RNA sequence: AAAUAACGAAGAGUUUGAUCCUGGCUUAGAACUAACGCUGGCAGUGCGUCUUAAGCAUGCAAGUCAAACGGGAUGUAGCAA
């Protein structure tokens, strides 16, 4: 189903070495299902395309499900990776994604349409990208909680 | 799977050979009793000395009561009253 694919960043880095400096790409990478599954990847190389490749594969190894609800979040979520806290929060239907670059990048990859949320902290766009995915670890889901919990989603709330 | 509530929060550039973090500066927006530059058809509504509480030509902006009173003047009746 036509995976979404979002180039967050390709930057253009090097080392420099006795002859001069050599210079090389890093790719970094969201791919998603549009359906529940994401995943990011990181990729290296002396020139672009190949990093994208890269990223590419590397991406395609890292997905995991992220369960949404009717193409919102359940709840309010904070990720804190490294220096980048990310505030997510589900909305009204119709809102739709009110995010920045990298956080609209991975939303649309994987299929939420309508949350708010706001980067606080660096806004180093492959850091931002891990604490949405931290974010992603700290979501639940309503059976789950219910059945460790020795309820029932209607007792759950009486 | 679900229920209810919420009717609303976007980033980016820039210290380095390159990187992360800290950090200031700058930037896309909405405004004003605005001014200036180029250009300029109309209508409706609203607004129009933010500075010298500086000096001011001119005209107007607080008069009315004759059924409160004694008189003057005028016209008529009146010889005069």
């Amino acid at each position: 189903r036509k995976q979404i694919e979002k180039l967050i960043s390709l930057n253009r880095v090097t080392k420099v070495v006795k002859g001069g400096r050599r210079f090389s790409f890093a790719a970094f990478m969201v791919v998603g299902d549009g359906e529940g599954h994401v995943g990011w990847g990181f990729g290296k190389a002396n020139d672009a395309s190949d990093a994208i490749k890269k990223s590419l594969t590397s991406a395609r190894k890292n997905l995991r499900f992220v369960p949404i609800r009717k193409g919102t979040l359940p709840h309010e979520v904070i990720g804190c990776f490294k220096k980048a806290k990310v505030l997510i929060k589900p909305a009204t239907h119709g809102t739709g994604v009110i995010a920045g670059g990298p956080v609209r990048a991975v939303m649309e990859a994987l299929g939420v349409h309508d949350i708010l949320s706001k980067s606080l902290g660096s806004n180093n766009s492959m850091n931002v990208v891990k604490a949405t995915f931290k974010a992603f670890d700290l979501v639940l889901n309503a059976e789950k909680v219910a059945e460790m919990r020795g309820k029932t989603l209607k007792t759950l709330w009486g």
